[PDB]
């Protein structure tokens, strides 16, 4: 009958509307605790850039159209400070009032919060700000002067780079400081090695493998482990979120994985008539099976949706996600679906990978631009665990593309199959798509062997020998291109094994074929030099 | 062994180089009657306008390049004219040479022809052309002078709209003339308007429903059924194509479907040792699991390289395909894949539909544009049988994810669960496909009934009233009431009375539908709703 829920944005105002849609007469009460419901929070980063000119564009619907609309009661600035789940009575602060209210179903959708990083001296700093609401980005917005000259974003993730992007378009000398090894912690790292040159590319400076140990000088200086010091007017906290869940953990409701909230298969709690959806629960990672935090706006919105549809009677299930994740970074795109190589293992995951370096479209036609994809997939079955793509264009169509076939169950050995909108504007015949399933199909079947950028000196320093296959237009290197190794095939030793290279995959490909039918042990470097050069530019 | 290869461009070629990637000791001998092999056709309109500015672009691999690379033995200028399959031997022209070449495996890849129409002057005509490779390139060149002014295309199917934009880009008058009812009789009505729009918009004249009679004066005239003539410099033929088999029926390979080759799951005919694959072959339409032909690169290419994997001995299967297609009309792109409604129902299948009007991207974000979107599905099971798109941006994405949803056997119910890249430049939280399968859940749900426009006149002649919902800022006898207003004006209406609610776009009248239907009244929603329904039916 009345239905109270506590979170107005992704979550929360999905299962609202759709809950109005299937129940008009219910009573349906939403508890924000900040002053805007349906913000769309999701573009706050390019506010600050200028993309976004207005403030007003990024409020979706105001709460005067949402009550003519959809009949509901929106209540900002009322933070929701305690839960009874017998009496069914939530405890709400509003100003300086304490209001109770009762219902009859709770949902949560609560989101989740700013991880706390472990730096000393942030009580005391005056230039450190989180952006996740319109709160944080008004005092943002206040401190940027025009005396503000540089800034630093801790977090190099999705939204880390979004932020850095940003603030370089802003005009300011941006640094990013990263805890992990790489850039985009989500990508395997010869993937993000692309990432961290456009940056590099664009002024914008990076720093890996160290954390912020200390904010001195009130915030204007940060202190890394080393000891190395960075100057910053304004710094970004984006080192991740843990969902928010102090208020279910004080009413009894159970928490799992990394503090979320757990919900069966109807986003039910531990709790009578108490749901939860959003970033604030653990879904099942469909690739494993196995519980997992997939914090993004797609599952939220379809997860509200649903819940709705439980509440209002109708069958529907909690079934997971598989994660699909994307970001612009200047000239460059960089996206990813399901489990990366290094998240794949960690999982206990038997896995094989693939690299292809494509066209977005005929290379005949103008404008084409260069691809890189990177298919994770099971050595045997050709499972597809995960992909992940980089390029100027065409990147998001192929990672939801992917996405896609991992929802439907498809194997390597149906990426083939799949069929493609191909005109020489928009696409090839043989799509990257198809080129992944086609090399993960030859590796599969015994065709062709590769070697990894990181076995590449190992192998070397074993015995193996590099042989270089591009047109004359490494040291220790036999150097014969594709146009005459067939004929110069004698040239090598047959008690020797080559790890044969060029620029592109390709043509490498092509030479292994030739020298695995003479009796030459030999493997494809994969990605060959182009993704070499990238990820180990030194060895 | 010796494995020949009729045809030389996307199945014959794609076969070539596998086979030689499987057997190095292989002789290969790809047969081409043209001048050049692994020439980029699919190109050839945009090199008309100057879009593709060298001809060698067009030519992907060169041929001494194969030779290095594959070590193939590829003749142009060689057509074949005989098979012999129980001597293994084929017959050969080469300019006043006549060959004999022996085989033990054979490849058919000889591709389709243009349907020649039964228009009277047709051998007469010095203006007529086709472009499906570039013998028929270099015909054209010769039109397509300083006082060519006037062409006129034939046909408006993909290929038919992609010569008509890029002769316009040449500075031409073009008119476009089609024998169905309207342009890309691949789609919809209701879909192909926004295409005449485009064109309308960018001066290309429309002539549909239409055949022509007579070509007159060596071509410079064109009358058709009405009466009407038309004037011309340049008359472009693309009314569809059919299998090239000529050769396999005189060698006693047998033929189906619009007298394509049969062959069965290894791509092999009635015949041993004798292969086939592209365009020239009946496949698998996988929706329906009839017999079809569907003409284009990638099932070709795919095909190729499948037929070598079975002569190497592998185990690989002909599956079959279900037809993706995409042209750019201008500033507008239109894409669909498996079965627009009108071919579904006409194959026997039990059809609903619905129509999402969305954004390729966040509307919050700038550059958002409009995007058309629609689905042919199963009313009880939910099974994907087509889906068609039309807008400036985003809808080759969609109509491929749509396409590999098909291919995964995903239904309606498994839309809404796909995770697709979201980010405010890339698209919403809620993308128009995961849209799709929201709307269509409804209907099957029963929680929303829909009606279409071509349903509205028979329904309000019946007796229904047209709701009309938009905020005041036309129809005749409907009924006005904006949806911010109609809860609390929801008894104005008549509870005996059925309304068929509308809007510009079906979201807002779809809200008002669930109002309606939870207060005891008859609702239904018009799909597509205002936007669509002016389009078509102005
Ligand atoms: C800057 C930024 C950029 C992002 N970009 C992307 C992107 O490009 N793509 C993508 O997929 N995702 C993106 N996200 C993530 C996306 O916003 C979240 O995954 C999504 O909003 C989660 O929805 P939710 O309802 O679970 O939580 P939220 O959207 O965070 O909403 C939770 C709400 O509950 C309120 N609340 C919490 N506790 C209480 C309480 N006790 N009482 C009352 N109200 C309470 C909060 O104030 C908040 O309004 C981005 C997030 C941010 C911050
Ligand atoms: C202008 C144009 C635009 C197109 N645009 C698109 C598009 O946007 N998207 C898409 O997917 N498809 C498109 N296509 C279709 C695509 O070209 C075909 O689907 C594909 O090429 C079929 O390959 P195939 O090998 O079966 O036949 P083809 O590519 O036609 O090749 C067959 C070859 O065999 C040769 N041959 C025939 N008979 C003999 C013989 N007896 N002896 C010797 N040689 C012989 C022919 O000369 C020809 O070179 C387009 C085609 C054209 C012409
Ligand atoms: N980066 C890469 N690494 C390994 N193999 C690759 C790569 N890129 C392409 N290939 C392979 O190289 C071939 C490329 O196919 P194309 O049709 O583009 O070229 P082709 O005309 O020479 O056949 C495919 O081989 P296959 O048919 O034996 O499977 C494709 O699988
Ligand atoms: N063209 C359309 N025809 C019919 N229904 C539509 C159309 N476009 C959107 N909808 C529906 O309208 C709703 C669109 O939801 P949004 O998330 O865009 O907005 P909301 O905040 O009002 O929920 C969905 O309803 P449902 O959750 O009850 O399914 C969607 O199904």
């Amino acid at each position: 009958g009345k239905i109270v829920i506590i979170g107005g944005v992704a979550g929360g105002m999905s299962a609202a509307t759709r809950l109005r849609r299937l129940m008009e007469d219910a009573e349906i009460v939403v508890m924000e605790k900040g002053p805007f419901v349906s913000f769309a929070n999701c573009g706050l980063p390019y506010y600050v850039s200028g993309e976004i000119a207005e403030r007003e564009q990024l409020l979706v619907q105001t709460p005067e159209a949402l009550k003519a609309r959809f009949n509901l009661d929106v209540r900002p600035h009322h933070e929701v400070v305690a839960i009874d789940p017998i009496e069914k009575v939530i405890t709400v602060k509003h100003e300086t009032e304490i209001l109770t209210e009762h219902y009859d179903k709770l949902i949560l959708s609560p989101g989740a919060k700013p991880f706390v990083p472990p730096i000393t001296g942030l009580a005391e700093a005056k230039n450190v700000f989180s952006l996740r609401n319109v709160p944080d980005l008004d005092q943002i917005m206040t401190a940027l002067t025009p005396e503000t000259k540089r800034a630093v974003v801790i977090g190099a993730g999705f939204i880390g780079l979004e932020m850095a992007e940003n603030l370089q378009k802003r005009g300011l000398e941006v640094t990013l400081v990263e805890k992990a090894p790489h850039v985009l912690p989500p990508l395997d790292e010869e993937m993000a090695a692309f990432v961290k040159a456009e940056l590099s590319k664009n002024n914008v400076q990076v720093i890996t493998g160290q954390s912020a140990v200390a904010f001195e000088e009130e915030g204007q200086v940060i202190r890394l482990e080393d000891g190395q010091t960075l100057a910053s007017d304004l710094t970004i906290l984006s080192v991740g979120v843990q969902p928010e869940n102090t208020l279910a953990v004080e009413a009894g409701v159970a928490t799992g994985l990394r503090g979320g909230i757990v919900v069966d298969e109807h986003y039910q709690t531990n709790q009578p008539d108490i749901y939860a959806v959003g970033d604030a629960i653990v879904v099942k990672q469909q690739i494993t099976q196995e519980d997992a935090l997939i914090s993004l706006a797609s599952p939220a919105n379809r997860q509200g949706r649903q819940v709705a549809d439980v509440i209002a009677g109708l069958e529907r299930k909690n079934q997971g996600s598989i994660g699909t994740a994307i970001v612009r970074v200047f000239d460059l795109t960089a996206a990813s679906t399901g489990l990366s190589e290094r998240a794949a293992k960690a999982a206990g995951l038997t896995t094989a990978v693939v690299h292809i370096s494509g066209k977005d479209h005929a290379g005949y036609y103008p404008g084409a631009t260069d691809l890189q994809l990177k298919l994770v997939f099971h050595p045997t079955t050709g499972e597809i665990y995960g992909a992940q793509g980089i390029g100027a264009k065409g990147v998001d169509k192929r990672i939801d593309i992917l996405a896609t076939a991992i929802k439907g169950q498809l194997t390597i050995f149906d990426l083939p199959e799949l069929e493609f909108t191909y005109a020489p504007p928009f696409g090839s015949a043989k799509d990257p798509v198809n080129m992944l399933g086609y090399a993960a199909m030859n590796l599969v079947e015994g065709l062709s062997e590769n070697v990894q950028w990181y076995e590449l000196s190992n192998e070397l320093a074993k015995g193996a020998v590099l042989l270089d296959v591009r047109n004359p237009a490494f040291k220790n290197a036999v150097s014969i291109p594709l146009n005459e190794l067939r004929e110069r095939l004698e040239e090598l030793d047959k008690s020797t094994e080559y790890i044969v290279s060029c620029h592109s995959g390709l043509r490498s490909y092509i030479a292994e074929r030739m020298l695995k039918q003479a009796g030459i042990s030999a493997k494809n470097l994969d990605g060959a030099f182009a993704l070499y050069r990238m990820v180990k530019p030194e060895e």
